[PDB]
């Protein structure tokens, strides 16, 4: 019996150990599955519960749940680092010996060595640091009413107007009056500020999308400042560049969207990384290890007809656990493999909770429609890896 | 025509605005009563809103519903100074002038000098104070998970184990499970630290009472430092006297319920004080002022039966507001005015919102039966200044 270990619980690995279990025999391979939490959190619905729209247990699920101990034996512990040489992944209270490993870590927080930015900025990437973002939040302005004159306790930087962060700032814009109700704010003090180095807001999408975004979260009150790079950041503010001079933010909320990279102990352990992310082979394989396989923000794609990398993404990432489990599966009865090939369907951005943008089946999508189309979406995930008991749940 | 101003719309300024309205017509004298806030807050449960354990709005209500705006001039702006000799108030957006004065700005923390404590804890006595200790608690227990090893997010030192130290710790235990439960807190791991420099819980009460509250808070899990002072305060904890030595307690919430003064502004003026306080003659008035009235927790009342000083209550301080608008009207009217008698009945001890302890009529009183008690008194309270539909209303 071959020991395959899978490391993170995440759309790649949930997916990856769910498809393991449905396409083996008992007996036929030993399967553990490591995470640091015992749960798995729909990562692409956090933007909400930093918010505050939606309570986070709506975006996270049970991993005992979820799958079969009987044929999934579940490790709660944190990955520290992987032997490569010796098959064996290190972690903070024990070891494991692999014959086959997936590689499903994630992505962490870029920061590209600008100033205070990892240690005074906050980000939206688990369930933990989105309910700290949403209580430092709901703290900010309950500080407000006795200091009326610190403006900067409603102030909000969002540093990146990607997509996370374009749809973090039509959460927020949604959540304000509320909040402000709550804590006797007015709301005409309050500033949410989307930060971007880059001279266009949402770079690289359709441009009438991006505009239709804008007039709508600029309508609900919030501030675009494009071309212009977050210099420094700190628990009072952000220093950013205007017109070649340094100009000061006061806010107590910094918020960083603005660029992820593969978890490091991918390239910590000595494989060959571009921003963290391994180009594998066509099986999704890390080069020069037939038994490795790597899914989700740990692994590269280029993009053959432009040569260009795909995005991290988490429906990239599901395709990836699909294909490995396919591929493991086969390699563990002496079959041949199947090369991967990504189909890249359309991905809706939410503008709050009763607005959106994006390409659903190839066409353009607004308002209401783009608002349920992207729930349906994201209801097909949850259908995926818990069934219907998972959906009507929530 | 004489000007009344009264100072402050706590339980003193509101009662007296209320008496006056109720006795004097609509051309025997102007009233205007000034406060900082356009709400007034029912100061005696402020505890509940600061464990989370009620919402804030419960322990408010619009002023401006209160009164007859045809006999009381409503002023929402913060008192500065008073010119006793040009019988002149200060504020910070203007200046009043009286032929009567009515001192109600209540009670401001008294921290003895000990050092760090007026900057790093936290005091409950508004509706602003309540919602920071709120979210500042429930902040710590956010950050919790990512940082296991900060056991100190989840300590809670609370100063001085009297009334309010005592009620707040209970609401605090009632808390707990629902806080724990919301950001994945294992709850053994929480303190709820009581400290006392005195040698016994609740000093100056019935002993028997005393020891029921401390058995039902204990069980529920509250520690109780006794004959144990606080040295002094800082973002991460308290140090503490034990047995001559210097102990400190790690702990990211520092609540203060050792001490009151009355509000600075009084001894600021020139009047003589005692503690903050005035020592009222037997109309309530300071000495050597026929024109200026002090009640609530501004005045100082002896027992001339045993000479010991009434303790700063809500229920001395509408019996204050209710004397001084008789009297007022008297002075008006030319009739002579009624020596201040204090009717001191029961007063009950919250301990969370399932159990208490008091004495009501002549007899103690426990549990469910000592908690419906309390509730009703409280009622009591909103049925005089409010009449039905406010008791209707909570
Ligand atoms: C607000 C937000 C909105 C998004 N919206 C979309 C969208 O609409 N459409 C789309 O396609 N993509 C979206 N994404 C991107 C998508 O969420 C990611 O691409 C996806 O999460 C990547 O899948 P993953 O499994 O590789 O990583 P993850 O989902 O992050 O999974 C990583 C797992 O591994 C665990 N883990 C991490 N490190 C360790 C360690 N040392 N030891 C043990 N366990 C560890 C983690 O706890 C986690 O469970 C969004 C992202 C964000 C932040
Ligand atoms: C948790 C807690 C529980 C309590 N429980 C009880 C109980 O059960 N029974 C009992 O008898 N007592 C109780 N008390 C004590 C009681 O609340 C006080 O004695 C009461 O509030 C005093 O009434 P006051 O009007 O003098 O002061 P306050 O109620 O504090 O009123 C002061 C008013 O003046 C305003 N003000 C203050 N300064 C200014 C300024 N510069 N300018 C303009 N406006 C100003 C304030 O905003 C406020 O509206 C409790 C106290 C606390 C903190």
């Amino acid at each position: 019996k071959p020991s395959i270990v899978i490391l993170g619980a995440g759309y790649g690995g949930i997916v990856a150990a769910l498809g393991l279990q449905k396409r083996l025999n008992y007996n036929e391979a030993d399967i553990t599955l490591v995470n640091k939490n015992d749960y798995h959190y729909i990562t692409t619905e956090l933007h909400q519960p930093a918010a505050g729209t939606m309570h986070h247990d709506q975006a996270r699920v049970g991993i005992k749940e979820l799958i079969d101990e009987k044929k999934i034996k579940f490790v709660k512990d944190t990955v520290v680092a992987i032997d490569r040489e010796q098959q064996k992944v290190t972690l903070q209270n024990g070891e494991l010996h692999y014959d086959y490993l997936v590689v499903g870590l994630g992505s962490e927080p870029e920061t590209f060595g600008i100033e205070g930015l990892r240690e005074h900025a906050f980000s939206i990437n688990s369930i933990n640091s989105v309910r700290i973002i949403r209580q430092h939040i709901e703290y900010q302005f309950a500080k407000f009413a006795a200091e009326p004159e610190r403006t900067d306790y409603l102030t909000i930087v969002v540093g990146g107007a990607g997509f996370t962060g374009i749809e973090f700032v039509g959460e927020l814009a949604d959540r304000m009056p509320e909040l402000c109700a709550e804590y006797d704010v007015d709301p005409k003090l309050v500033r949410i500020i989307n930060v971007e180095a880059a001279p266009t807001v949402l770079p690289g999408f359709d441009p009438a999308l991006v505009n239709y975004a804008m007039d709508v979260l600029g309508g609900k009150g919030v501030e675009f400042k494009i071309g212009t790079p977050i210099k420094r950041c700190t628990p009072e503010g952000v220093v950013i560049e205007v017109d070649g001079e340094e100009e000061e933010i006061k806010a107590a909320t910094v918020v960083w969207t603005g660029g992820v990279r593969g978890n490091s102990i991918v390239e910590k352990s000595g494989f060959e990384t571009m921003r963290g992310r391994i180009k594998v082979d066509p099986y999704l394989r890390a080069p020069g290890h037939e038994n490795i396989f790597i899914v989700g923000d740990c692994a590269l794609i280029i993009n053959e007809e432009n040569n260009r990398p795909y995005p991290p993404t988490a429906q990239i990432a599901i395709q990836h656990g699909e294909n490995v489990a396919a591929n493991l599966a086969a390699l563990i009865r002496g079959g041949s493999m199947t090369p991967f090939k990504p189909h890249i369907r359309g991905t809706v951005a939410s503008l709050g909770r009763n607005d959106a943008i994006g390409i659903v089946g190839g066409r353009k999508v607004y308002g209401h429609a783009a608002s349920w189309l992207k729930k349906l979406i994201d209801m097909r995930y949850l259908y995926l890896i818990g069934g219907l008991s998972l959906v009507l749940k929530k």
